């Protein structure tokens, strides 16, 4: 039998539904969202960190021109100078007067704990929902782990389930996303060697120990107006540095709908949004005939001290009289109302408790027991605790969440002004037919 | 809490004095066995439990 | 839960009620005045025979 519904995408907070398949009982049916992940697929940009900026040795030539060709290193930046006398420790180091020639080079590398302070850009495009259902139907469990694409069925194959599309698809990342050490952050990162100097992405490279490494860090090498031999640079910071005084919160902090980000394969845990369309194909070895469910000849439904909470704040007592003792479904038939029992113990005749929860101020909903359906009545206090450590069972409607004291009210001042109308237009329909009768 | 069913007072040999004088016995159908508080809403009449 | 009644001054004479928290049950809550003590601040003047 396929049953098809919709549940919210909260975890925890079991849905319970009562699957009535003509003269097969009816078959508990409840799901619970135990895990959600969405997933995106990432495509790694380049890599990030501080760079080394190493200088080489300068290289003088005298009475000589020591012209220098071009590198494969990263900002490989050399200058000639044709006026140099450099001084080590022993005096001047070469016998020409004035005609000398230093080749100052200075090119950037990774820094040696680059093997941890680093940061990965990623592109990321549309996510993927993937949720961990605890399903229990009779008195069977399944644990799936479903696709919520749409087509895709469930992890079990003694069940059928298919989660259809969210109503509303959230993808907390961004189009760009870097990764540091764990913290997850939404950066719009310069494109690989579409890069600028002092702002994150300095250095890029394909990976870490890649040799193709390319950066823009704007070097510029001085002229040596000392005794001694020396290579006066001038270098922009490191961006990675300035992005991190400046890196602002993670996603791990502003992530919308209660996320929590881990970046192993950069998933989004437990994100509370939408709803799931959901259809099961119960087998039919689930269900047993009616004949085997024992018949509630005659049920009440009598409700005390009830509390429109987030917990189960409400409880209700049933008394029955049924013809044999076996094992009932009891369900809520309302949006409004959740039961927390799914299935209860059933005598010749007695009483059982159920506890529920609600949102709307009457207890007005219809309670089935082995199918049989009973009303219950009476007026929820609001509750006196104000904040609650756990989220709430059911959803806030229009129709349940004002009283039936307040819609008395508000019923009655409408009808008086319809009645108002409605005596004004007949004034008029009888004064009209006097006088063109006269 | 045990939470009651159906409840009915009748009240049998009221006096009005400074003494409990009065016995009004409780009628009870309730689900659960337990304890249960007791009173009285008016300020005129006090419950000795 | 704050809990704000009148008991009278009156020792003896257990003053009951109910303290009523909406998701919680009713429960009881009796004040007895068991003494009660006017102290005065004296100033001592002298003393005669
Ligand atoms: C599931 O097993 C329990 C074991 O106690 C039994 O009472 C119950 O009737 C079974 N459910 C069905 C639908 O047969």
């Amino acid at each position: 039998f396929e049953h098809a519904t919709t549940v919210p995408n909260v975890p925890g907070i079991p849905y319970k539904a009562l699957v009535e398949r003509a003269g097969y009982a009816p078959l508990n049916l409840e799901i619970t969202v135990v895990s959600s992940e969405l997933t995106p697929s990432t495509n790694k940009e380049y890599v990030t960190c501080k760079f080394h900026t190493v200088i080489p040795s300068p290289q003088v030539k005298c009475c000589g021109s020591l012209e220098c060709k071009a590198s494969s290193k990263a900002d490989y930046t050399c200058r000639v100078f044709g006026g140099v006398y450099p001084f080590m420790w022993g005096g001047a180091q070469c016998f020409c007067d004035s005609e000398n020639t230093q080749l100052s080079e200075a090119y950037v590398e990774f820094a040696p704990d680059c093997t941890i302070d680093h940061a990965v850009a990623l592109k990321v495009h549309t996510a993927a929902l993937k949720v961990g259902l605890r399903i229990v139907y009779g008195n069977t469990t399944a644990h799936l782990d479903t696709f919520v694409n749409g087509v895709t069925p469930g992890s079990s194959r003694d069940l059928k389930v298919i989660a259809g599309p969210i109503s509303a698809a959230f993808s907390p990342f961004d189009h760009k996303v870097v990764i540091r050490k764990g913290l997850v952050y939404n950066y719009d990162f310069p494109e690989y060697g579409a890069m600028k100097p002092g702002a994150f992405g300095d250095i890029q490279a394909s990976s870490l120990d890649a040799t193709d490494i390319v950066a823009r860090t704007d070097i510029r090498l001085l002229k040596p107006s000392v005794k001694n031999i020396h290579v006066p640079y001038t270098q922009a910071v490191s961006g990675y540095e300035m992005w991190k005084n400046n890196s602002g919160r993670p996603l791990q902090e502003t992530a919308p709908f209660g996320c929590k980000i881990e970046v192993e394969p950069l998933r989004a845990s437990n994100c509370a949004y939408g709803h799931i369309p959901i259809s099961i194909d119960i087998p039919d070895a689930a269900f047993v005939r009616s004949s085997e469910s024992p018949t509630i000849l005659e049920v009440s439904c009598t409700v005390a001290d009830c509390i429109y909470s987030a917990d189960f704040g409400g409880s209700l007592t049933l008394q029955y009289k049924a013809d044999r003792e076996g094992h009932c479904p009891v369900h809520s038939h309302s949006t409004t109302a959740v039961l927390k029992e799914a299935t209860t113990h059933v005598t010749a005749t007695g009483s059982i408790t159920l506890h529920f929860s609600t949102s709307s101020p009457q207890a007005n909903f219809i309670v089935s027991l082995c199918g049989k359906k009973t009303t219950c009545n009476a007026e929820c206090k609001p509750p006196a605790d104000h904040i609650i450590g756990e989220p709430h069972k059911v959803d806030q409607e229009f129709q349940a969440a004002v009283s039936k004291t307040s819609w008395n009210w508000l019923l009655a001042l409408f009808g008086g002004a319809s009645s108002l109308i409605v005596v004004g237009l007949i004034v008029l329909v009888c004064s009209s037919m006097l006088i063109n009768t006269r």
